């Protein structure tokens, strides 16, 4: 009487230990299953429904204990004996679960707390296996059996010593309903030894306790390094024996499913925006980047589902794309990455009164953007590659730290993660100083970087904000404004503190049957980006109001009867670029750790313009001559572009890689100069009529004169005083400033 | 005490009458009226909360309840006189609801359907009112104001009479979300002649009661028709006195509202698929056409999203996505759009085991689409233009009739329309009888079309189907099929009827508490694609069930005690091309309404390609021309375009429209005249250096010459005995045949 469960011919019976119990992760794997089960005779010594039944995993769980039904498993009894081990209906439990983090790692990991927690005998005597299928598949054109890898390093191993995989297709496998009808049929013609079996190890009894249950403090001290992916001999040693320990498998699989749902709600330090934010940012830059033409926020939120590798849904997705256009008092951004054209929302809902992804429509703030995000090191960065193609990068590296620059709240599901924004001003303050080498506090900033000293100050931001900010010990606070009207009895809220919302801030005071015994009426007269709210007093209530508040040095008697002031706390957790968790003691620190790496990022944006460059300025040079030339190299009078390649090279024009060298793109120095020199002619070959007039022949040459202009300034750059690229550094902070400045002037909408 | 209600400071008092109270529709609309209400001095004539309310939409419902409660209205009270409507607490109430479908037309005809029941009196003397916001804004380069229309077909005559709309940029407002700062307030502005009133007339009553209750069969004949535009008379009447008649509001908001829900779920018996599988179909092309590359159904989903317009939530499209490349015995497609590489689901759980779509890919199936769906042909379909932009077609033409030849079930109501598909060999038999005029059918079949013969037979397909299909009446029998073990007292159902569900069986069978009597083990052990399902009777039961179930002569007794039998009810209700529903009695009336459309398209395929055709030749030959004239009119001597166009002009060049010959994309005949042989030198000045060599110049000329015996060719099929294009029609199911039958040699994966 078990939902989903297809019991076994032998379940149960004298050849029950040779059956095996296969617990899918949903419908799908159970249909996966059912067609494994039943290939007959295609498949003779194959698995099948006798010796083999499916169970479904969908004390008080109510699937958990429909296994331990079909199961025969009993609580109280320990599985230390042979004989007592063959009571049970099934010899053992192979879990077939997706082999990504919301697979093996949750629900694999739960399966195995589960019999962890109450049978640890059965682990250690082999009860508990796993279905591992291939993950990664390589078909090579030609051939139909694809070379098939377990894990990400083992493809990363056998691609580094092939030279070539243009004639090779990949194909990722991180879910059971990926596999195709024919490959389903080739894992099953081989069931046994893809079946694994879990061992439990020493190290296994804490790490299930830190992962699964237990206090906190230790599972925090886990996740504040990163997942360290198996080595080539730990795998082969996996391999070798089919026995995989149950504490490799929590320290890979399980912390890279706690840090993923970790990394989706706490941003990294260096841009401070997470990856659902950060594929938005690296989408919108896509999409507008051929024209800035409004979009529909569901129109733009498919773009970032089909480019960026978006798959939380367009609930998550649309949310997340409306807040990142909103801009009114109290919003999450400062600077919005996208103009908002049309009802975004407002401080009174919060942001919640948002218009339809319908009828709303997009655009990027490219003024900001372009200036904040430089696309020249956007192809510098490292990238994020999800099922093998690229996906939104790592990191970005802006101009200034944005971590600093924003406001960002998180629920307490892990760290707590509230930030509040600082100052413009004192951050560019900092910023100015460290790369401005005339700067009076230059040399007094780098000898407090490496001692912590914090010399200039970094305070809260109060812009957008009509009150006030005070410090009373180690804390700032925030404080709303009032008016009181003796004459007509009211008290007039024309500022609420720093991000508090109205509506939520009026149901604050109602729920408040204290303070309700004062007043009996609360109107919301205030406008949009603006607070005016009519407090109606009891008509003898002022005095008494005083008199039981007590008026504290900190807080006004109306600011404690109105709860006009908040604590700016700032939890400043973040998530490190190469994975886990870094704890922040002032807002300092995370500028004094951005501060090195944009700039290094400067120095290898010289590098590489330097190397483009050079070949750039070879090929133009090429195309000027040809063009000379072209009358009397005139190719009409060859055959086809074998013929004329072979003149072209006779006559000492250089073969060239054209599409290389035009967009380099996502190239390093030494792959790129691998690759630049050794093409062919279609550089000469596509060019087109309109390429050999006069006028176009004169712009190409000034271009060139440019370009080796330009490349004497590159190394000037390189060899600067403070570091390369400083004063590239410095003019554009000026660009982002006046791109602020300017998008301030207006309400971000820039035109 | 109501919920999202700001109360008026004049309301309910002395000045009661002269306060008017805005329902909004959401919490955005709320925002967009907080907005215009609290101008201030920018607005110093515009409305302000003085005189002003605003109250939420969302005798029983509880929004309905706050609005009477703020108004003070009385159910029994009928307010026939000046001095009872006095004590209302607002002068009036209007409506701030979306011009969209989901906005006036469900919101706003339920709020007059709500007044009309109750108080009719109310909507004659004009205490129901409304805010018409502009729907369309018209900005010109260099004009700060836009032209504002409030009607689409306003709009469509005021570009009738614009000589281009080059430097004009439309942009549509169907929710108020929509409107951007710099417009609220200009709305605002002008709020006095943005409100309309509501006005009863004697067609509103019966109108009222169509489409708001009133049992049913009465608001069928009305949405059997289609929407019929307010004239331009009707429209400037409304606008002369700002007062909109129910009637109108009902016939045109409301029935469009009413006929979108039915296109949502009954297709068009052109293509047998509805608005938002047509949506997917069209974005599959485009997504598919470069490169057959399968993609994710999420990433896939994004596309069509951003492609096609699909607005409806990814929930509903990548379940429309999937049931679009399910391929199954009894799944709804038996010739599915696209190829299901991965789970998809089986018909055990009829389809709903598919696999999540960010493990599943999708890929077009190219052989299929390109010969049911040809793409020369999908220029000269009518186009959804949804905010101005070209969505999906309005319908397809295919080659065969696709809704004929699949599955419909329509789940949720909606004139409970049903499809069983029919045979394809019967099928390719009327089609080509009609098409061939040697077919010995031919004359005969041309006149039942007049007369409605039907001489030729359609009967339902049996692919995919181990069993029997039975006529008894005039209703045919899917029977199942069963082995009964004498020796060990099991029933094996091998298999089901035509669209049973595996799952759902059993739970039947189960439910069954009198069958249940008879057996206590039911075990499915069936295959994917294949049923098997053990029954395990009672011992002595077998002869029992004989002599409880009758035998009778249509359905045997196990037949009846197992639920083997299923009537095959067809209910063949369509959306019309234009809008509305036809009802269809036979199957063969659907084909015959298609034939049209398909004999039709063939004609003005052929006159467009010989349109085009002539324009190819003309700009081809003068490519040829220049390149042997290309030595001698050397353009490297001459300075810019400019000099080098009027040189080709002066040497016979005619100036010709590079694009539009290239790809004429979704232009008419005449279009096609007026512009292609009015442009530029460019396609001269965009010619490459590899076009000019010897074997470059041939294939041009030989391309030439295939066009022009192609020209011949075209102007023969124009002149053909039974129709123009009939042998292109003749040889194009040919090769939908192929597809069809290749696709069914393989399961639908072409590979």
């Amino acid at each position: 009487d078990v939902d989903k469960y297809t019991r076994a011919r032998n379940a149960g019976g004298k050849r029950a230990q040779d059956c095996m119990l296969l617990a899918a992760e949903g419908d799908s794997a159970l249909s996966l299953l059912r067609t494994g089960l039943t290939l007959g005779k295609s498949n003779p010594s194959g698995p099948s429904f006798d010796f083999c039944g499916m169970i479904s995993l969908g004390t008080n769980n109510k699937v958990l204990q429909g296994i331990v039904q079909v199961l025969g498993l009993d609580f109280n009894c320990h599985y230390k004996t042979q004989e007592e081990r063959a009571k049970l209906r099934y010899g053992c439990i192979v879990a077939c679960v997706d082999q990504d983090l919301d697979g093996c790692g949750k629900i694999l990991g739960l399966l195995l707390a589960y019999f962890h927690l109450f049978w640890p005998q059965l682990i250690i005597h082999g009860f508990v296996k796993r279905l591992l299928t291939p993950l990664i598949r390589v078909y090579e054109k030609g051939k139909t059996m694809p070379v098939e890898f377990y894990y990400e390093q083992e493809f990363d191993a056998w691609a580094k010593k092939q030279t070539s995989l243009v004639n090779h297709t990949v194909k990722y496998y991180k879910g059971l309903a990926a596999h195709d009808t024919h490959e389903v049929k080739s894992m099953f013609k081989h069931f046994d030894n893809m079946v694994y079996t879990f061992t439990l190890d020493d190290s296994a009894k804490e790490l299930f306790h830190i992962y699964f249950g237990g206090e906190s403090e230790l599972r925090k001290r886990e996740l504040c390094t990163g997942v360290v992916p198996l080595t080539e001999t730990q795998t082969q040693s996996i391999h070798s024996v089919r026995r995989i320990p149950c504490s490799l498998h929590l320290q890979v699989d399980t912390k890279a499913y706690k840090l993923d749902a970790i990394e989706r709600q706490i941003p990294n330090f260096l841009d401070g925006m997470t990856r659902a934010r950060r594929k938005i940012l690296a989408g919108g830059v896509k999409c507008f980047a051929s024209n800035n033409r409004e979009r529909k926020v569901f129109q733009f939120g498919g773009y970032v589902a089909d480019h960026m590798f978006y798959h939380h849904g367009d609930m998550s997705l649309n949310t997340s794309i409306i807040k990142a256009a909103q801009y009114y008092p109290g919003s999450s951004h400062l600077y919005p990455v996208f103009i908002g054209i049309g009802s975004f929302g407002s401080r009174h809902l919060g942001g919640k009164d948002a218009g339809s992804p319908r009828y709303i429509s997009v655009q990027l703030a490219s003024e900001f953007i372009k200036t904040m995000f430089p696309a020249e090191d956007s192809w510098l960065l490292p990238y994020v590659f999800e099922d093998g193609q690229r996906a939104e990068p790592e990191y970005y590296v802006p101009v200034l730290p944005l971590a600093i620059m924003e406001y960002g709240a998180n629920p307490s599901e892990g760290w707590k993660y509230t930030t509040w924004a600082r100052q413009l001003e004192d951050i560019l303050a900092l910023v100015r100083a460290y790369v401005d080498k005339d700067n009076p506090k230059h040399e007094l900033l780098h000898y407090a970087i490496k001692h912590k000293i914090t010399i200039l100050p970094l305070r809260p931001s109060n812009y957008n904000f009509k009150g006030h900010l005070k410090r009373f010990g180690q804390y700032y606070y925030s404080y709303g404004t009032y008016d009181i009207s003796e004459q007509r009895n009211i008290i007039t809220i024309t500022e609420l503190p720093l991000r508090v919302p109205t509506v939520a801030y009026i149901e604050s005071i109602k729920k408040s049957s204290n303070r309700m015994t004062f007043i009996e009426e609360i109107i919301d007269y205030s406008s949009s980006e603006t607070i005016e709210i009519l407090v109606k007093l009891k008509p003898n209530s002022l005095n008494r109001i005083v008199e039981e508040f007590k008026e504290t040095e900190e807080q006004d008697s109306i600011e404690n009867f109105l709860r006009l002031r908040n604590c700016l706390h700032s939890h400043l957790n973040f998530v490190k670029p190469k994975g886990g968790i870094i704890e922040f003691n002032s807002y300092y620190e995370i500028l004094y750790a951005w501060l090195p790496y944009r700039r290094e990022l400067y120095q290898k944006r010289l590098m590489r313009e330097h190397a483009v460059l050079k070949l750039r300025i070879i090929m133009e040079t090429a195309i000027v001559r040809y063009i000379n030339e072209s009358a009397e190299l005139n190719l009409s009078h060859y055959e086809d572009e074998k013929e004329a390649s072979r003149i072209l090279s006779e006559h000492g024009f250089p073969p060239l890689n054209h599409t290389l060298i035009i967009s380099p793109e996502f190239a390093s120095i030494e792959e790129l100069n691998q690759k630049a020199l050794q093409g062919c002619y279609t550089y000469i070959l596509s060019l087109q009529a309109r390429e050999l007039l006069i006028a176009a022949k004169t712009r190409r040459v000034e271009k060139i004169k440019k370009m080796q202009a330009r490349l004497d300034k590159v190394e000037q750059l390189l060899q600067e005083s403070p570091f390369p690229g400083a004063s590239v550094w410095l003019e554009e902070i000026d660009a982002v400033e006046k791109a602020i400045i300017k998008g301030r002037n207006t309400q971000w909408k820039f035109h």
